[PDB]
């Protein structure tokens, strides 16, 4: 079907391989390319050629337009192509959003003539891209400045509107290029946000279990099996990454990456996205309300889990659980008995280079304990969280 399929992209191919290995069936992955490595751009180049591309939108901002925008338009310009670095400007926060006014911007200074979009940036950049060449209906490269998410692969947008932080569908990548010294150059503590948005993953699988078991939630083994291997990895790595070594950053970016991927395979969020998100959703809401700038995704969901991990080792061994089915008790336990404790966590953020409590970034109790309360309420999903609050015993 495709060679550049079974060739410039082993991730998403091996991947794939898994889920057939195990007889699934997944939506066909529709990026064609995901080179991770020294050059990339050799690649980048190589695939606009490939393509027949021309005019070059690089959708970029104050930080991104000079860490890479500037290099990539400058060897675009010299191989024969109208490209153009497009910056978004920050709110008055000095952050740069994936609110209506940074879309509409980077929606008027890309020009009809341009074929291609590029997000030359992070989780924003590319979400206000992922939208923006949607409904401009033009196909957008992820280029990656930091490995910070596993949301660059995604078909989804969570944009700000009306007064609001909310997941607009549209459609993926069409493909990626990751330079490896540019993601080994970034700041530790976006590396460290990357390590935190994979520890998500301790909770986050657990309760996939307990919505697969109790709320009849769509599950995949074979998915299941490919975030345990990622996770394993970024862990066992937990010094490399913390130095920013090669290897490090190359495993922590591709475990990233089959994140993001197995999320696309499958049309859903779950076994990325537990808990310990939606308390982090609810948090951002929060600091968003508050009227103060927002803080890293990942140090958030690092965060969370650091607690929730506890929440959960509690609930399995509360005699609450009495009340429950055997089948439902049963259930919780199983899935959440194999929880580390929240000071191991807590102890692989800090190796890591990232913070272990919220009062470390800044959000203070206040905060968690209504997150912790709330967040459950964000997205229709039976969470432990769910389990708790929706409970006299357990409240
Ligand atoms: N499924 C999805 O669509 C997902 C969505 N997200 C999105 O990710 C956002 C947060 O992601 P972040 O990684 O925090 O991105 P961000 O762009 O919000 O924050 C990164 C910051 O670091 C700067 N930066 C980026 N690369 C750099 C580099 N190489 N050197 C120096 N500075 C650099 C940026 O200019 C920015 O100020 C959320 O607001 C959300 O919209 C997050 C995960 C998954
Ligand atoms: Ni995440």
């Amino acid at each position: 079907l495709v060679p550049r399929g079974s060739h410039m992209n082993r991730i998403a191919a091996d991947v794939q391989r898994a889920f057939e290995n195990a007889g699934e069936k997944t939506l066909p992955i529709k990026v064609e390319e995901i080179v991770l490595g020294k050059q990339a751009a050799d690649s980048l180049l190589d695939y606009v050629k490939r393509k027949n591309n021309q005019h070059i939108v690089l959708v970029c901002d104050a930080n991104t337009h000079r860490i890479a925008g500037i290099d990539l338009e400058n060897r675009l310009n010299q191989e024969g192509f109208q490209a153009e670095c497009l910056i978004i400007p920050e709110n008055e926060a000095g952050d740069v959003t994936a609110d209506e006014r940074s879309l509409i911007h980077v929606l008027i200074h890309t020009k009809q003539p341009t074929d291609v979009m590029i997000a030359v940036g992070s989780g924003t950049i590319h979400d206000i891209v992922r939208f923006a060449a949607f409904q401009r209906d033009l196909p957008f490269i992820s280029y990656p400045t930091a490995p910070s998410v596993d949301g660059f692969t995604s078909a989804g947008a969570p944009i700000i509107l009306y007064g609001t932080k909310t997941t607009i569908q549209t459609k993926a990548p069409s493909a990626l290029f990751a330079d490896l010294d540019l993601l080994k150059a970034a700041p530790q503590s976006m590396v460290a946000a990357g390590f935190g948005d994979m520890l998500g993953k301790i909770t986050s699988l657990a309760d996939w279990e307990i919505s697969r078991h109790l709320a009849g939630e769509p599950y995949s083994p074979a998915g299941a099996k490919i975030v345990q291997e990622a996770l394993a990895a970024c862990i066992e790595h937990t010094e490399d990454i913390a130095m920013k070594t090669e290897t490090g950053i190359r495993v922590l970016m591709e475990s990233l990456l089959v994140s993001g991927l197995v999320m696309l395979a499958l049309d859903h969020s779950r076994p990325a996205s537990g808990g310990e998100h939606h308390i982090s959703h609810w948090i951002e809401m929060e600091l968003m309300e508050k009227k103060r700038p927002q803080i890293l995704h990942g140090a958030k969901v690092g965060c969370a889990a650091v607690l929730l991990t506890d929440t959960y080792r509690k609930l399995a061994q509360d005699d609450g659980l009495n009340e429950f089915s055997p089948s439902r008790r049963e259930a919780i336990q199983s899935a959440y008995q194999t929880l580390p404790r929240g000071e191991v966590l807590a102890d692989w953020l800090r190796s890591a280079g990232g913070p272990a409590y919220f009062d470390e970034i800044g959000v203070g109790q206040d905060s968690v304990k209504n997150a912790f309360r709330h967040a459950h309420t964000l997205r229709d999903r039976c969470t432990g969280l769910r389990i708790i609050n929706e409970n006299k015993t357990l409240i």
